[PDB]
C-alpha cells in the first residue's frame, strides 16, 4: 500500500552533482570572494573568521595533507571543542576525499581508543587541552604517525600546528584559488566516520550531498540570505552539529559559536549578534523553559529555534516557544546512522509536538509491531525510514550493521511514531 508511505516531496533545486568536498569548496570560493563575509564567530572571545580566511586555510590544508601522502585510503580524527578552527581539517579532508573521524573532546582515554580503534587515523588533528589524551591513545595505536595541534599559531610543545604544517608541505607559488579539489565516487568514498560500545558509522559523501539539497531548501531548510546568522551551541563532532554547520557554510551564513553553554552569554549573543536561528538539544529547551532572563533581551530578529539530538515533549517546545515570542519550534528526527534528520518541519509549518514531514529524497512508514505491516494515518507503531542518507554501514561490523537496515534498505529506527492527515509525523 503505497498509500501509506510516506515521501518526500522533490527538492527545490535539483541535486548536484560532485563530492561533498567539491560542493562545499565551490560555495566557499564563492563567498571568500566577498571580503568581510564572516564564516563564524567566537562568542566567547569575540574573534571572527571570514570565508576568505576559512577557504584558503582549507585548501592549503587540502594540498598539504595530499603531499604529505594522505589519501582515500587513510583518515584523519578532528578531537576539539567547537572553536574556530573545528572544520579547516574537515574542509580540507573531504576537498581530497580523507574520511573525517570526529573524536568527542570529552571521551578520556579509554573511551577515544576504542573510537580511534575504529577510525584508525593516520593524522590526529587535536585542540592543545586534548594533546595530552592523544598521546596516551597514540601509545596504544602506532598507526597514528602524526598530531597537529589545531588551535596555536606556531609549533606547541614540540608538536606542528595546522600553519607550520601547511608551510612544510606547500609548494612554492601554491595558489589557493587554482586548487582544483579530487574527484571520486561519491557513494563509494566515506565522508564522516561519526560514533554512536560506540559504534563507527559510515557516512559516503553522497549522504553530505543530500544533506546540503534540504540545508538551503526553502521548505525543508533556510532560504539563502544575506545577513543571515547562526547561534550555535551544539557540538559540532555529532551529527546535528557536523550537519547543520556544513549546511551553513554551504549557505554563506555566520555561524557564531559556543562551547560552554552559560545563559547570559547565549541571550545576549542573540541579541548582539542579531540571530535569526538558533540550535539548542532537549536539555537546553528544558533549561530555556525555566529561564526567566528572556524577557530582558531584545529578540526581536530571531526567527526560529531548532530543536535536535533526541525528540522534545510537546509541553517543554511549546513552553519555549512563548518565551521566545515564535509561533513555534523547528523541530526534526535523525540518527548518527541516518546522517541528519530525516523528518524536519517545514517552514511555516510547525505543529505542536510533531518532528515534521519526510525529507526530500526519503520515505518513511510506521511498522506494527506485532504484524511488521505498514500502518495507516493516526496508528502507532516502529518509525522506519529509507533513503540516500542512510550510512552505509558500521565499521566492521556487518552484523550490527544488518540489525538495523534490512534486506530491503529500510532502517528501523526503534522508535514509535505516527503521521498525521497532513503528513506531519510524531514521535511517541
Ligand atoms: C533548518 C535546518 C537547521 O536546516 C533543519 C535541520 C534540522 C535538524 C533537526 C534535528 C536533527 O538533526 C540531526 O542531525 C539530529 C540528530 C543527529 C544525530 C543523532 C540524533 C539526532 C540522535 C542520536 C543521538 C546519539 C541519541 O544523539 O544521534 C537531529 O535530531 C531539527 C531541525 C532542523 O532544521
Amino acid at each position: 500500500d503505497a498509500k501509506n508511505i510516506k515521501k518526500g516531496p522533490a527538492p527545490f533545486y535539483p541535486l548536484e552533482d560532485g563530492t561533498a568536498g567539491e560542493q562545499l569548496h565551490k560555495a566557499m570560493k564563492r563567498y571568500a570572494l566577498v571580503p568581510g563575509t564572516i564564516a563564524f564567530t567566537d562568542a566567547h572571545i569575540e574573534v571572527n573568521i571570514t570565508y576568505a580566511e576559512y577557504f584558503e586555510m582549507s585548501v592549503r590544508l587540502a594540498e598539504a595533507m595530499k603531499r604529505y601522502g594522505l589519501n582515500t585510503n587513510h583518515r584523519i580524527v578532528v578531537c576539539s571543542e567547537n572553536s574556530l578552527q573545528f572544520f579547516m581539517p574537515v574542509l580540507g579532508a573531504l576537498f581530497i576525499g580523507v574520511a573525517v573521524a570526529p573524536a568527542n573532546d570529552i571521551y578520556n582515554e579509554r573511551e577515544l581508543l576504542n573510537s580511534m580503534n575504529i577510525s584508525q587515523p593516520t593524522v590526529v588533528f587535536v585542540s592543545k587541552k586534548g594533546l595530552q589524551k592523544i598521546l596516551n591513545v597514540q601509545k596504544k595505536l602506532p598507526i597514528i604517525q602524526k598530531i597537529i595541534i589545531m588551535d596555536s599559531k606556531t609549533d606547541y610543545q614540540g608538536f606542528q600546528s595546522m600553519y607550520t604544517f601547511v608551510t612544510s608541505h606547500l609548494p612554492p607559488g601554491f595558489n589557493e584559488y587554482d586548487f582544483v579539489p579530487e574527484s571520486f565516487d561519491r557513494d563509494k568514498t566515506i565522508a564522516l566516520i561519526m560514533n554512536s560500545l560506540p559504534k563507527g558509522v559510515a557516512l559516503p559523501h553522497r549522504t553530505a550531498c543530500v544533506r546540503f539539497s534540504h540545508a538551503r531548501d526553502p521548505i525543508f531548510g533556510n532560504q539563502i540570505i544575506p545577513d543571515t546568522a547562526i547561534l550555535s551551541v551544539v557540538p559540532f563532532h555529532h551529527g546535528f552539529g557536523m550537519f547543520t554547520t556544513l549546511g551553513y557554510l554551504i549557505c554563506g551564513f555566520r555561524v557564531v559559536l559556543m562551547y560552554r553553554f552559560e545563559e547570559e552569554l547565549f541571550l545576549r549573543s542573540l541579541q548582539d549578534y542579531k540571530i535569526q536561528s538558533a540550535l539548542l538539544v532537549p536539555t537546553l529547551f528544558s533549561f530555556f523553559a525555566k529561564s526567566t532572563l528572556i524577557d530582558k533581551y531584545d529578540l526581536s530578529n530571531l526567527h526560529e529555534i531548532a530543536s535536535g539530538g533526541a525528540p522534545l515533549s510537546k509541553e517543554v517546545g511549546e513552553a519555549v516557544a512563548k518565551r521566545f515570542h515564535l509561533p513555534g519550534i523547528r523541530q526534526g528526527y535523525g540518527l548518527t546512522e541516518t546522517t541528519s534528520a530525516i523528518l524536519i518541519t517545514p517552514e511555516g509549518d510547525d505543529k505542536p509536538g510533531a518532528v515534521g514531514k519526510v525529507v526530500p529524497f526519503f520515505e518513511a512508514k510506521v511498522v506494527d509491531l506485532d504484524t511488521g505491516k505498514t500502518l495507516g494515518v493516526n496508528q502507532r507503531g516502529e518509525l522506519c525510514v529509507r533513503g540516500p542518507m542512510i550510512m552505509s554501514g558500521y565499521v566492521n561490523n556487518p552484523e550490527a550493521t544488518n540489525a538495523l537496515i534490512d534486506k530491503d534498505g529500510w532502517l528501523h529506527s526503534g522508535d514509535i511514531a505516527y503521521w498525521d492527515e497532513d503528513e506531519h509525523f510524531f514521535i511517541v
